[PDB]
């Protein structure tokens, strides 16, 4: 209960009706008496009996999408998978199923504002991979293809699935391209403070760090449960953008740059009960991700103060909104720079307007669209974007991208 | 089951929530569906006494006299009043305790660090709209205090058989009128166009200006509501001007000093107070972001950006964002210069983080709606963005209720 749930937009009064929520799979963390919608994470292998029903649910869904439900091919496929599970305790997805499942894990990502693009996703099948060097090769081809000389194209590379859990493939990097952070003996931090831990691990694994402010990190790659291995990404594959400002000539003097390709590589892709622990995917940036969070978080590069000083701002009282003012200019500079270098990027106004349109269409064609308001609303100027006033329902559909523990906590070193 | 941790991801501070286990009202969410962004997820004597007992229990627990002679006596007193009269009346102390804790339990309010500095005016002896007018005038005058605003609530008689409700039909004691123009646009505040028409329907003579203070529309004891004009000397207003942009005053914007929400229902120990206007002071973004820049509101971004001579052809110039900051700078500067109490979203969110820490320490938790606590501009550079919160509904509480004109049958 109940079969229908309505959502309202308070700016346009448009009302949508959600039926899709009935296919919700996992719990949210919420209950009837408490809501955990702003908890970041409100959360060995699957057995045979656990697995048939999960496999059947996905196979049914797949044949339902290609308008072949209850067909000979549908029934044959079910028998094939069931027997494979019974004799091998797992099964293998057909290429078509893998591609469908990957696109739908994105489509089901309630925290992603970018989902209007979900069906155009290049899927690279890397399930024949056996070694870290091969992971490196696949990852390089992913980066080059996705980057496309600035004209970014979303893609995902999927490595072999978990078997017994002692042979996992993992990208130890949280993103394929990130900058190193170095904590200094005086307590201060050079580079990106978000990445200090991973940096220290790379250095321990033998990485010789240049110890600069924007040193691209090496790939740390684990195949088939083996100790991970370091590889330098070829610099010519790493597209970068110097941040300048269209009016403040001094902004370049800050010496800021960022990388063009956002590629998240530490999440788990779940399809019909199968677990792909290495599945790096990439899109293009929303400006705020760099300009608000990456640059202006106190736990990040934290340049608000420095920018505001160069803007001659009164910085003694907060009620002057010097931070707010600085933040806007910084995000203006980010968008300007990317646009000027013909590197794909979306501003938070465009993106949120697109998501609203995507959401409504999803309600029309699919009977709903799970969305996480806390993550969908941009980290600046929320109420002047249309998502702010839009009621949303959040729930877990499958296939899905999931969080997984950092590998260095679980790895049994050889 | 279980204590629950919330984590601040900026400071890594972790608080342990136990208070949620005393929650008894539902949130709207389920195991499988979160509804945290739905605005509103949708008595006889038999139901009343347990509700009453629960409130009395926690009251005497608050004054450290649980199980006392007076406590048990109060219980036998309330029970006897309920089967006799099908209701019961709160002691003055219980009323004060009740009102403050309804503020304290308000998940959506970032101003709760002030919750126990609340001036309670008991207006349960009121019988007429004229009496209601008088109580309200005294509230406004006391709360405004010449710009040094003071928090207050005025509580009118509780609901009885539901046919004799007291209602303030205004959504705030002080609001500006909104008029549906001949060309289909809107003069004044567009959020109030319906209420404004209702007042005109009752005989209000509209100045049909941009910032016309609406009359009070007051319903006593289930009777038809009556119009009253607030004496203008009680209505503190601020001309909005900019510290650097001299042309900003030429926009001709003003706002009122006193935010006084008057359309909610106060629930204490099973008793329903359908008229209970409460007031505090403004966080600047309430006016500068919402009242002024919401598309369904005054919507002045366009005009301001023009005066700032910004590039407005493409959205990726963040011209809306720039104009928004300036408007909010103007609002804070204007109130401050006129010595009218106001708080900015940086200072307000700081205070709330400190308030959370207090409540976890002394109360074992604090219900908080991240969706409403995070300010509508500059979210992630305020400390509440990075603050995990748990949301649950404690009682006493403020509740939503229907607009009286959807319910009321005239005579
Ligand atoms: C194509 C352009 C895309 C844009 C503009 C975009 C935008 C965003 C943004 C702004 C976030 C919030 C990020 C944060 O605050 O950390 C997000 C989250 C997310 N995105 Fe997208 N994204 C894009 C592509 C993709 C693709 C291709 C996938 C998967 C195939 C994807 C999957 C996800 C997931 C799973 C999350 C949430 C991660 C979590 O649960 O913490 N996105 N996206
Ligand atoms: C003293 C200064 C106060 C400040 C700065 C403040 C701030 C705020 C803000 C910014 C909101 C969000 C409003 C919106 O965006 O519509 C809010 C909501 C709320 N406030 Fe406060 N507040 C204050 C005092 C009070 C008082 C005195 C009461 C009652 C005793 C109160 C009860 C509430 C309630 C019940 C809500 C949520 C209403 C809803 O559920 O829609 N607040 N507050
Ligand atoms: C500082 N807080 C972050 C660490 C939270 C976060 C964690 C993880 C994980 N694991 C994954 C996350 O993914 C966000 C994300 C994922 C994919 C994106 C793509 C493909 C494109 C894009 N522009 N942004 C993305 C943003 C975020
Ligand atoms: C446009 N969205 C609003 C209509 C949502 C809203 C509804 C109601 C009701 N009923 C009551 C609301 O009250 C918000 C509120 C309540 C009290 C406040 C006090 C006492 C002070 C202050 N500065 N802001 C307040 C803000 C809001
Ligand atoms: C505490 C809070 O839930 C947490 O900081 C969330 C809030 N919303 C967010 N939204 C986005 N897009 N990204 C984030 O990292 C976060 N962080
Ligand atoms: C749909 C959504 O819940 C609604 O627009 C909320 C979002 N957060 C808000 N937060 C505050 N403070 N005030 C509001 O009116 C709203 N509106
Ligand atoms: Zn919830």
């Amino acid at each position: 209960c109940p079969r229908f749930l309505k959502v309202k937009n308070w700016e346009t009064e448009v009302v949508l009706t959600d039926t899709l929520h009935l296919k919700s799979t996992l719990e949210t963390g919420c209950t009837e008496y408490i809501c955990m919608g702003s908890i970041m994470h409100p959360s060995d292998v699957a057995t045979k009996d656990q697995l048939f029903p999960l496999a059947k649910e996905f196979i049914d869904q797949y044949y339902s999408s290609i308008k072949r439900f209850g067909s000979k091919a549908h029934m044959e496929r079910l028998e094939e998978v069931n027997k494979e599970i019974d004799t091998t305790s797992t099964y293998q997805l057909k290429d078509t199923e893998l591609i469908y499942g990957a696109k739908h894990a994105w489509r089901n990502a309630s925290r992603c504002v970018g989902r209007i693009q979900w069906s155009k996703l290049q899927v690279f099948d890397a399930r024949d991979c056996t070694t870290a060097h091969g992971m490196f090769n696949y990852i390089c081809n992913h980066v080059k293809y996705a980057t496309n000389k600035g004209n970014l194209r979303s893609a995902i590379t999927i490595f072999p699935q978990r078997t017994d859990g002692k042979h996992d493939f993992r990208v130890w990097n949280s993103q394929l391209i990130r900058y190193a952070g170095y904590k200094q003996p005086d307590g201060s931090t050079l580079g990106d403070p978000a990445n200090v831990q991973f940096t220290e691990i790379c250095i321990q694994q033998g990485w010789k760090p240049p110890r600069g402010r924007f040193d691209v990190l090496p790939l740390l790659l684990q195949a088939n449960g083996n100790d991970p291995e370091l590889f330098q990404i070829p610099p010519e594959l790493v597209l970068e953008v110097p941040i300048r400002h269209p009016k403040f000539e001094w902004f370049k003097d800050l010496g800021l740059k960022w990388y063009g390709l956002p590629a998240v590589s530490n999440m788990l892709l779940e399809i019909g009960g199968l677990e792909f622990s290495a599945c790096p995917f990439s899109g293009w940036y929303m400006g705020t991700e760099i300009g608000v969070r990456d640059y202006c978080d106190n736990s990040r590069y934290n340049i608000l103060e420095e920018v505001a000083k160069k803007m001659n701002l009164d910085m003694r009282k907060t009620s002057s909104l010097w931070k707010d003012q600085a933040l806007v200019e910084i995000n203006i500079a980010v968008l300007y720079s990317f646009q000027s270098d013909k590197v794909t990027i979306v501003d938070h106004h465009s993106a949120t307007e697109s998501f609203i349109k995507h959401m409504e269409n999803e309600y029309r064609c699919r009977g709903g669209c799970p969305a996480d308001w806390v993550w969908i609303v941009p980290p600046m100027s929320g109420s002047i974007t249309p998502v702010f006033h839009q009621e949303m329902l959040n729930y877990r559909l499958t296939p899905s991208f999931e969080y997984q523990p950092d590998p260095w906590n679980t790895h049994v070193w050889k």
